[PDB]
């Protein structure tokens, strides 16, 4: 396998469009390698993360109850809802749903996580209060997915997530058990497998949350690390081609590849 920043360059000389790419040291803060770095990318399905942690700081601030059981409606589902479509009857909790926004990627579940907080308009301002002046959620599942127009709206940048994700992770912004709590769900991520995951050593820890969209769009955020805890935070964001799934997972396998292999 090439040298990380190569592959990644190779990967959208394959492809076409862009990829974006930033890898951070987890204790520190500091950049150890990008590509693209502060261009705007499609978050997908990767916001269900923040949208999570915008819940945590209410329940950090006696303002929501993980517990707290949600009723909804077969008229509120959307597509892509492979947990909310099945308990139309006893609903969910609200920690259950932030569980299958992250685990499973669950649309419904990030919409009625988007109600609990005012929408999209209010997961924006958590972020900007948090110190995130460029990622922006503007649609509600399954829209946000469009991949523009229009223009910039749903999109983030690879350093604005990857400082926010590790901001969320490790700072005193939310509390230590909520901390706990929001890495537990990436780490139990079920939907990743084709991606970083793919090209994991045994031993080791990731928690991760993945995301696809129109125009060839996909990507993932990670915090990962050798010995059974994580120690770098990795974004990777695609888009703007006609590449299939299956090609761009493997684009994105084989940048995994390269940045375990030069650790
Ligand atoms: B999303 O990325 O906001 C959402 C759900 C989805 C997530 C993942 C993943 O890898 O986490 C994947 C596939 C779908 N995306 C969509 O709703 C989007 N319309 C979609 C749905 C199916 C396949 C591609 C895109
Ligand atoms: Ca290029």
């Amino acid at each position: 396998h090439p040298e990380t920043l190569v592959k990644v360059k190779d990967a959208e000389d394959q492809l076409g469009g862009r990829v974006g790419y930033i890898e951070l040291d987890l204790a520190s803060g500091k950049i150890l390698e990008s590509f693209r770095p502060e261009e705007r990318f499609p978050m997908m399905s990767t916001f269900k993360v923040l949208l999570c942690g915008a819940v945590l700081s209410r329940v950090d601030a006696g303002q929501e109850q993980l517990g707290r059981r949600i009723h909804y409606s077969q008229n509120d589902l959307v597509e892509y809802s492979p947990v909310t479509e099945k308990h139309l009857t006893d609903g969910m909790t609200v920690g259950e749903l932030c569980s299958a926004a992250i685990t499973m990627s669950d649309n419904t579940a990030a919409n009625l996580l988007l109600t609990t907080i005012g929408g999209p308009k209010e997961l924006t301002a958590f972020l900007h209060n948090m110190g995130d002046h460029v990622t922006r959620l503007d649609s509600w599942e399954p829209e946000l997915n469009e991949a523009i127009p229009n223009d910039e709206r749903d999109t983030t940048t690879p350093v604005a997530m990857a400082t926010t994700l590790r901001k969320l992770l490790t700072g005193e912004l939310l509390t230590a058990a909520s901390r706990q709590q929001l890495i537990d769900w990436m780490e139990a991520d079920k939907v990743a497998g084709p991606l970083l995951r793919s090209a994991l050593p045994a031993g080791w820890f990731i928690a991760d949350k993945s995301g696809a969209g129109e125009r060839g769009s996909r990507g993932i955020i990670a915090a990962l690390g050798p010995d059974g805890k994580p120690s770098r935070i990795v974004v990777i964001y695609m888009t703007g081609s006609q590449a299939t799934m299956d090609e761009r997972n493997r684009q994105i396998a084989e940048i995994g590849a390269s940045l375990i292999k030069h650790w």
